[PDB]
């Protein structure tokens, strides 16, 4: 199978009045490029995909695909959806624009059952001949999609080639790698990003890494050479801004901390997010001392 | 304020060939009315909201409307999104098509905070002028609105009158009603339609009725006037049915409900929705004739 693994950001979205600020993502991107990342995501999760429209979901892709040309660094564009047919145009659209895979997320809100998940994502597979990772992420669709439909839909479509697992849920990494060593187990947690790498995960898919992308770059880089105590001291080390990096519903404290280090020029996102709390603006604010964050 | 009460119906939509089925759709609203049912819900949930497009969802809202005409039957339009733009935008075509109200379920999938759910709602409210509900329902979004957020919406926008609570928390319904009575708590649980109303709920968004509207408006009429004894009767005689429509994530069960009893000519959902398991299917269809279903 064709896979793309090692060291990815969810890169997050900036605005400005409003609107997609299209100069500071491409610059956000280098800034990723110039520190070791292998991957971006454009709208994910963290890149509030909810809130921005089919098309602005379509030109982030575009503007990642342009930045990346030219480098090793691939683009796994963000184009999941609820309902099947939206998802198999957005997986269209990043094929027909250079993306080099896709990261489809399960359906949130209609909670659909392990065969409409298997139909789901075998509609999405069969439409375009580039990479598929699933991404389960209960807490936030409703769903999960189980250890036995992922490895159907592994074993069944051919360019579907493993899962971003956010799910906080060790056992069921085991269970996907012991059944099925051949895919590619992704983290979505950053806090247990050594964990998932060190039981053979081959990569993440990070918030952490927009605010420190070369913490998480070398953390990932030295687990996959089985450099483990170096891995799991750059894990270790991350512990309190991983954590901290979720006081609110992500991506409200990564933007915030994008801010404070000036890496974005304003603290905007589209309702319902909104700016933390003034306490978490706070905490957030402190947890970002301990760590020595890349400028451009 | 203004409100929307009583016993009230969360249409399934019926497909033909992938289309909305625009006929059955009006011939199972008429169904409705002619049963005793105070309000009808266009595109909820259980009206397959996040698989129809904007327009389809308009449409459905239009046949409601047009369908209920010259009846006491109100249309409580189904506006949600997880974007505010998009609930903005949807509410105020329910308002300018002829809606009597909107119900608009908390945003899925990106989480808001308490500050961005009384952000987001509070703009969908100062956009129209027309009754609003909110819709609670945190095993499909990933999101609760709590108490105090409810609370203050109510307080503070004048056309928010209550809520749909769909999270299986008696507790949560006592706490609401007793710090403020004055709002209109809806039951979107029909296992439990009877115990909110006789803490003081105004009324239900029932996926049952959908099969069995005499059933449930009498349940619902019979505890308004204070008859709860017969009210509970009611309730225990549908609760077998009341679980089995949820042995498969809603509206999978009653849809192929719909399909037993020849209301409906085809099981046609949209993906990822999907026909049930054979296994559920002869459940559903055994629960089935403990009751007695109304035709055209
Ligand atoms: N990535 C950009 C697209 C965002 C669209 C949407 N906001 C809503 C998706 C939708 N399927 C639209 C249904 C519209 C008819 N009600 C949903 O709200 O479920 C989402 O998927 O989060
Ligand atoms: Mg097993
Ligand atoms: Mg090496
Ligand atoms: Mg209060
Ligand atoms: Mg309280």
């Amino acid at each position: 199978k064709n896979i793309i693994i090692g060291a990815m950001t969810a890169l997050i979205t900036p605005f400005k009045n409003g609107k997609v600020d299209e100069q500071s993502y491409a610059r956000l991107i280098k800034r990723q490029i110039e520190n070791g990342i292998d991957a971006v995501v454009p709208v994910g999760t963290t890149g509030e995909s909810a809130t921005l429209t089919h098309e602005e979901n379509r030109t982030c892709i575009e503007i990642a695909v342009e930045t990346c040309k030219g480098t090793k660094v691939k683009v796994l564009a963000g184009a999941g959806s609820n309902a099947t047919h939206e998802a198999v145009g957005l997986a269209k659209f990043a094929k027909e624009h250079g993306a080099d895979g896709i990261l489809s997320v399960a359906p949130y809100y209609n909670k659909p059952t392990q065969q409409g998940l298997y139909e789901h994502y075998k509609a999405i597979a069969q439409s375009v001949d580039i990479p598929v990772l699933l991404y389960n992420v209960p807490g936030r669709t409703g769903c999960e999609i189980s250890t036995d439909t992922i490895i159907k839909l592994f074993r069944d479509c051919e360019n579907i080639y493993g899962v971003k697992e956010a799910s906080g849920n060790i056992d069921k990494c085991v269970d996907l790698l012991a059944h099925e060593p051949r895919m590619m187990l992704i983290s979505g947690e950053d806090a247990i990003n050594y964990p998932i790498l060190s039981n053979g995960g081959k990569g993440v898919i990070s918030v952490t890494s927009n605010l420190l992308p070369d913490m998480i770059s070398a953390l990932t880089h030295f687990a996959l050479d089985e450099n483990y105590k170096e891995a799991k001291k750059i894990n270790d080390e991350l512990y309190n801004i991983n954590k901290i990096l979720f006081c609110e519903s992500n991506p409200i404290p990564i933007k915030t901390a994008m801010y404070l280090a000036g890496l974005i020029e304003s603290l905007e996102f589209r309702l319902p997010l909104c700016s933390p709390s003034k306490e978490n603006f706070a905490k957030i604010e402190e947890v970002m001392k301990k760590y020595k964050i890349k400028g451009f």
